[PDB]
């Protein structure tokens, strides 16, 4: 079939639900297309070629709130990029794992930075606005991870047990969007407090 | 050479730093305990039974903060737990990956339901004490699956560059702790708050 760069990216993520991404190979991707292994190396060179564009792609097809609205609270942004993100990486079976270990391509420079730039003009230095970001990702990255894991992978004392079961009952939004709370308003108190002991 | 539990998972941690998670083997670890496979069948089954051990081992063996120093604050021993869970992952080669997807096994039950317990003698809920529990372990293993995998996978706007120089200066330690202490500070506004609108 068509073999551009948009189908092959098309093919590999359907793939990737099919497989999950340790199942996921460049041989599986040529049949699914319906070609010749040598045929397919011209286009995607090896798995981890392969693994990076998704990485990409998927936010950029699924992530819709990558920048801030006019007038948006850094505290708001934090929280729509991060359910935003969340859903992006939920959408694929190992999204979170195809995410992990990924720095932004050149294709995501402009994103980022704006991201950057907007928490620095909100009253963070680039470290600490840095350091507001990397939280909210490696929590939500660890949340989704968590979901996405426990699924793959598939007596009691008693808080333990309704433990299991506060956890069996949804899918890991509450307790994500619960800690994303937190999360935020601890960055707010650091952010507020300057200079003074906090 | 001598295929005690103890001396099987001695050898899986040792090839775990070898090969890594995904290339980590039943086969490898037959040769490397110097037997023929069906003999490593009778004493570990597959894959999945070896990483399940290795998850457990690896916080018996090197995770020493499981339990709150008398009269700690709750504060206090969620830091050093996620300090202590942390170095325990970080310890081996892909040990956040290895412990994604697990639960508390019988041998933990006993440590986590006292952790719980503690959390509700503190004044959360279970839920929230819950919620707190599991938000730091996310972020904890975000943090540490962040910082595991990129090593694995070994033009720029200026704040992107300069934010890529922050991060190839340390391990991830200090955007870890300054993320925690947030998170921390963010339980305890919660905690305190009650019925208040917060
Ligand atoms: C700033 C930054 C980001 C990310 C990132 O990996 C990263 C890094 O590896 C080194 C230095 C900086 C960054 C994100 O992955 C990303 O997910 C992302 O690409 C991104 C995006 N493209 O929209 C985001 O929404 C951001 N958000 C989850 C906090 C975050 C931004
Ligand atoms: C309470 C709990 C915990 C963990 C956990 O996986 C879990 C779960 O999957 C379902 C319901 C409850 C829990 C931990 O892995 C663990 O890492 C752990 O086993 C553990 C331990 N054995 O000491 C911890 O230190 C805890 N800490 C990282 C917050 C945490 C406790
Ligand atoms: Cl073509
Ligand atoms: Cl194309
Ligand atoms: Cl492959
Ligand atoms: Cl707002
Ligand atoms: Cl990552
Ligand atoms: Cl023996
Ligand atoms: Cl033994
Ligand atoms: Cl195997
Ligand atoms: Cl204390
Ligand atoms: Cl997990
Ligand atoms: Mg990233
Ligand atoms: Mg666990």
């Amino acid at each position: 079939s068509r073999l551009n760069r948009e189908s092959v990216i098309d093919a590999a993520l359907e793939l990737l639900n099919e497989t999950g991404i340790d199942g996921l190979t460049t041989r599986k991707l040529a049949q699914k297309l319906g070609i010749e292994q040598p045929t397919l190396y011209w286009h995607v060179k090896n798995k981890r070629a392969l693994l990076d564009a998704l990485a990409v792609e998927i936010l950029a097809r699924h992530h819709d709130y990558s920048l801030p609205a006019a007038g948006e609270s850094w505290q708001s942004f934090l929280r729509n990029n991060a359910m935003s993100f969340r859903r992006a990486l939920l959408r694929y079976r190992d999204g979170a794992k195809v995410h992990l270990g990924t720095r932004p391509d050149e294709k995501q420079y402009d994103t980022v930075e704006t991201q950057l730039r907007f928490m620095t003009e909100n009253g963070f230095s680039l470290r600490d606005g840095l350091y507001a970001i990397s939280a909210v990702s490696h929590f939500t990255l660890g949340a989704v991870l968590a979901q996405q894991e426990h699924t793959a992978a598939l007596n009691l004392p008693p808080l333990l047990r309704e433990a299991l079961q506060i956890m069996d009952s949804d899918d890991g939004e509450q307790a994500f969007l619960h800690g994303l709370e937190s999360l935020i308003r601890g960055f707010e108190v650091q952010l507020t407090a300057l200079l003074q002991i906090v």
